């Protein structure tokens, strides 16, 4: 017979200094570490595309 | 004796389709065209510079 081992989840980090194993969850608690103010987009393609 | 002619001030425009004729007053009763969401600035010197 052969012997297995086992490993603990390692567990990321969120705003407010919370851990979790998932980051779905943890961006849905909590939020990310930095604050951006608002993402300004260029689109460049034919005009269906940017519709 | 000769004539003197006046020209009358060419006005500026700002946000929400408003005229005026000096900036500083229309800065302060309209605000800017385009909607920016803040300015994230690095700062490069000496710490007395940061201070």
């Amino acid at each position: 017979m052969k012997e297995l081992i086992y490993i603990e989840e390692p567990k990321i980090l969120f705003a407010h200094g919370q851990k979790c194993t998932d980051a779905r969850d943890g961006l849905a608690l909590f939020g990310p570490l930095n604050n951006l103010y608002g993402i300004k987009s260029g689109v460049i393609g034919t005009k269906q595309g940017l519709k």
